[PDB]
C-alpha cells in the first residue's frame, strides 16, 4: 500500500547506516588517517582530514560529486521541469537519500515545499522595517535567526525528547526552512529593489525555482532554467567549506536548524567565500569603467595584486583545477548568451588571470571557481543588483547543508570541539 | 610624550609576533604535532590539535589560563572597581596584549567603551518590534547581525584596503561591538521583562559592568560585583569551543566582526553549549517541583538519563576535572549567599551527579562545568528570568573571541577550510 514520503525512506535508511558506521569504527576507529603539522594549524586546517560529511565529496582534480555523481551526470540524470535543466528538488532527494529520484518523487518535494512556505508576521515585519543600506546577506541571516521562534526541533528539545528522535524534528524544520527561504529572499528583493510591490502567492503547482522566479518578478522562461541550474550547482560542496562547516559546527551543539543555517550565512557573506559572487561583478564593473587589450587587462590585474587585494573568483582551498561549476556555467552562456559583452570579458579573463596568477607565484590554484562565472549570467537576465547575488547562493546552499544536518543528528555526531593551542604552547611542544 | 592607547601598543606588538611565528614555522612547519584517527573524525574532532588561538589555553586538569594566568591569579592581579572583583576591562587588556594592565590602562578601556556605546535607530527599532516569544539569544544574534551596517571593517574592505591593515579596522569594530553589547542586551531585557521602562544613559564615569547593571535595573551593590566576576570568568575558553571556533571560522572568510560574533551566538545558544546556563535552572526548577533526600535526588538524575537526555551543567569536551570556573562560583556563593536553598541544592548535587555519572559509565568527564553554578547566583539577586542567562554569557564571550579576532587578522591567518570525507570515502581509504 501507499504513496511518496521522504521521511519514511529515511526511517528505513538511518538504522542501516548506523549499523554500518558502527562496525567500521569497531574495526578501524584507531586507524590513523593522517598527521597534523604546524603549518596546517597556522594554515586554516589546510590539508587536514577533519570531518565526516556524507552528502558530497570534493575531488581536488575532478571537482564536486553529489553521490558519486558529477555535475554532468546530474545534468543528465535528475528530472527536469518539462525543460533542460535539473530541478533542485531532485538534487535534494539525491543528497538526502543517496539515490536518483523518480519524477514522481520529485514532484512530491515540490508540492511539499509549496505547502510549507509561510512566513510569520514577526518576520515580515522586521524585513519591512530594515534599512536599505543593510546588506541583503545581513537582512537574510537576521530573518532566519528570527524564524527560530518556529523551530520544531527547539520545541521538542524543550520538551525533553529522547536523543534518538532528534533527526525527526530536524527534518521537519529543514523541509520548512527550505520551503520558506525563497519567500524571505524574495521579500528582501522586492523591498530593496522593487519598493511598493508584493511577492505574491506560492502556486503549489510549480516547482520551487519557478515560484521563486515568480516572487522575484522575472518572467523570462530561460531565466527560470538558469535558476534551476543555479540552485542545483550551488547546492553543496562537501563539509569543509566555511558555510557548510559553520552549520555543522553550530548544529553539533544542538542549535536548531534555523540558527545553524543563519550562522552559515554569516560565513557565506565573507569576501573570501560566497560574497565573491558579488565581488566579481563589482570588480568587473570597475574594470570596465577604467573592450580592452589583453595587455591593459593584465595591467589591471597587476594593480589589484600590487595593492594587497585578491582577484575575486579565482583560486580555491581544495580544487586544483578549473571548477566544473565554472565550466557548467560557461557552457550555459555559450548556449544562451554568447554575444554578451560581460560574458566575453569573463571569457577573456580566463585567458589572462591564471597566467598572471601563475606569474605572481602565490596562489596554489590559479584557475577560476564558481563565483567567477555566476553573476555574468544573472546581469544578462536583468538581475543586475550585484549586492544581492550571495542571497541566491544562500538559497541553494541550504539544500546541501540541511540535507547533511539531518544525517549528522541521525547518526548521532557529537559536539565538534577540537583542541587549540597557542603559539607559546606549540613553541613549547 | 603622551597618554594611553591600546592601538599603539598593538602596533608595536604585531610585527614582533609576526617575525616570531615566521621563523618558528620556518624551522618547524613540517613538524608532526599529531595524528588523526577515524574515531576523531566521527567524534567531533575530539582530541584533534586543530587551531592556533592565542588568548587562552585550556588544560584538561588545571582548567583555563588567560596568559598563563589562572583564574585565581587573575582574581588577584587584575584591577578592581574600588571592590573585590576583577574588572572585565582589565581582562580584556590582558588577553589582547599578554600583559597585566595598570589601573590607569584599565580606566581607559572603561572610558573608551563608554564613548563607543551607541545604538543605531534601525537596531532599536527591530528590538522594539520583536515578539516576546522570540528567544533572547535569537533576539541578540539578529541585532548584532543587523549592526553590521555600521562595520568599519566591511567598509574598509569595500574600499579595497591592503590586507595588511585589516587588523586595524577589526580592532575598531571590536571595541565598538564590545561597547554596544550591553546596550543591546539590556534593551532586550527591559523589553521582555520590564515593559515600558527605558535603558537610560551610559555614564562615562563608570566601569562597563556597572553601566550594564544600571541598564538592567539592578541596584544591589553585590550584584555589581557578581557581574564583574561573571563577565570576566566567562571571557574566553580557548579556541575549540563552539562559540569561539565559530567566530574564528566565520572571521577567516573575512566577514566583519559583527557577523562573526552573531554566528558565535548561534553556536552559544545550543543546549550542549552556553544554553546549558538556562537548562540547568530549568532542570533545577523541575527538580524542586517534583528539600529532598540524596536517594530521591538520585532517582531524578536516573530518570533524566534513562530518558535519553543529558544532565545539564556536567561534563566537558576537554576538561577532566571540576571546572575552576565552577569553583570560582562556589567560593562566591559561600561568601555571599551561603544559606540560599537553590545554592544548597547545587551543593548537594555536586555530591551526587558525578557519582551517578560514574555509575552510568558514559561521560568521560563526570564533574560539573561553569554552567552548573552560574544561574543559582543570578536567581539569588532577583534575576530569575532563566531564558535570559545565555545572553549574559554572550556578553562576556565577546571579550575573548574579539580579542583573538584581532590577532588572527593581525597575524594574517587564512581561510579555515579542512577536508571532509564521507563514510564511503573513508571506508575506501
Ligand atoms: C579562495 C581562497 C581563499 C583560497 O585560499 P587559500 O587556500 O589560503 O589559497 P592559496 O593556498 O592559493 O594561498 C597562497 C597565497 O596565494 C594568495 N592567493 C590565492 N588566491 C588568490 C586570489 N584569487 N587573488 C590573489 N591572491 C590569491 C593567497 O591569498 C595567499 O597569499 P598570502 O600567502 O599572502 O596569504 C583564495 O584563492 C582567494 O582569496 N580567492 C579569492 C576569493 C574567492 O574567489 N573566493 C571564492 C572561493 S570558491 C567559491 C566560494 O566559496 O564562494
Ligand atoms: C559538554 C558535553 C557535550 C561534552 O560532550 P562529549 O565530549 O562528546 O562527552 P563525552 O566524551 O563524556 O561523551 C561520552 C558519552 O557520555 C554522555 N554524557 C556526557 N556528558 C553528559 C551529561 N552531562 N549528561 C548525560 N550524559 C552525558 C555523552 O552524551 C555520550 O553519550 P553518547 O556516547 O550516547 O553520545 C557533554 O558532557 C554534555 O552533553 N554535557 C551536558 C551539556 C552541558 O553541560 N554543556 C556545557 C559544557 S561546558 C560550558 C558551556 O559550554 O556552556
Amino acid at each position: 500500500a501507499s504513496s511518496t514520503n521522504l521521511k519514511d525512506v529515511l526511517a528505513a535508511l538511518i538504522p542501516k547506516e548506523q549499523a554500518r558506521i558502527k562496525t567500521f569504527r569497531q574495526q578501524h576507529g584507531g586507524t590513523a588517517l593522517g598527521q597534523i603539522t604546524v603549518d596546517m594549524s597556522y594554515g586554516g586546517m589546510r590539508g587536514m582530514k577533519g570531518l565526516v560529511y556524507e552528502t558530497s565529496v570534493l575531488d581536488p582534480d575532478e571537482g564536486i560529486r553529489f553521490r558519486g555523481f558529477s555535475i554532468p551526470e546530474c545534468q543528465k540524470l535528475l528530472p527536469k521541469g518539462g525543460g533542460g535543466e535539473p530541478l533542485p528538488e531532485g538534487l535534494f532527494w539525491l543528497l538526502v537519500t543517496g539515490q536518483i529520484p523518480t519524477g514522481a518523487q520529485v514532484s512530491w518535494l515540490s508540492k511539499e515545499w509549496a505547502k510549507r512556505a509561510a512566513l510569520p508576521s514577526h518576520v515580515v515585519t522586521m524585513l519591512d522595517n530594515f534599512p536599505t543600506n543593510l546588506h541583503p546577506m545581513s537582512q537574510l541571516s537576521a530573518a532566519i535567526t528570527a524564524l527560530n521562534s518556529e523551530s520544531n526541533f527547539a520545541r521538542a528539545y524543550a520538551e525533553g525528547i529522547l536523543r534518538t528522535k532528534y533527526w525527526e524534528m530536524v527534518y521537519e524544520s529543514a523541509m520548512d526552512l527550505i520551503a520558506k527561504l525563497p519567500c524571505v529572499a524574495a521579500k528582501i528583493y522586492r523591498n530593496l529593489y522593487r519598493a511598493g510591490s508584493s511577492i505574491g502567492a506560492i502556486d503549489s503547482k510549480l516547482d520551487w525555482s519557478h515560484n521563486f522566479t515568480n516572487m522575484l518578478g522575472y518572467t523570462d522562461a530561460q531565466f527560470t532554467e538558469l535558476m534551476r541550474l543555479y540552485l542545483t550547482i550551488h547546492s553543496d560542496h562537501e563539509g569543509g567549506n566555511v558555510s557548510a562547516h559553520t552549520s555543522h559546527l553550530v548544529g553539533s551543539a544542538l542549535s536548531d536548524p534555523y540558527l545553524s543555517f543563519a550562522a552559515a550565512m554569516n560565513g557565506l557573506a565573507g569576501p573570501l567565500h560566497g560574497l565573491a559572487n558579488q565581488e566579481v561583478l563589482g570588480w568587473l564593473a570597475q574594470l570596465q569603467k577604467a573592450a580592452g587589450a589583453d595587455a591593459s587587462l593584465r595591467d589591471y590585474i597587476w594593480n589589484t595584486l600590487n595593492s594587497g587585494r585578491v582577484v575575486p573568483g579565482y583560486g580555491h582551498a581544495v580544487l586544483r583545477k578549473t571548477d566544473p561549476r565554472y565550466t557548467c556555467q560557461r557552457e550555459f552562456a555559450l548556449k544562451h548568451l554568447p554575444g554578451d559583452p560581460m560574458f566575453k570579458l569573463v571569457a577573456q579573463l580566463y585567458k589572462i588571470v591564471p597566467n598572471v596568477l601563475l606569474e605572481q607565484g602565490a596562489a596554489a590554484n590559479p584557475w577560476p571557481n564558481v563565483d567567477a562565472h555566476s553573476g555574468v549570467l544573472l546581469q544578462y537576465y536583468g538581475m543586475t543588483e550585484m549586492n544581492y547575488y550571495t542571497v541566491l547562493f544562500g538559497v541553494s546552499r541550504a539544500l546541501g547543508v540541511l540535507a547533511q544536518l539531518i544525517w549528522s543528528r541521525a547518526l548521532g555526531f557529537p559536539l565538534e570541539r577540537p583542541k587549540s593551542m597557542s603559539t607559546d604552547g606549540l613553541i613549547a611542544l
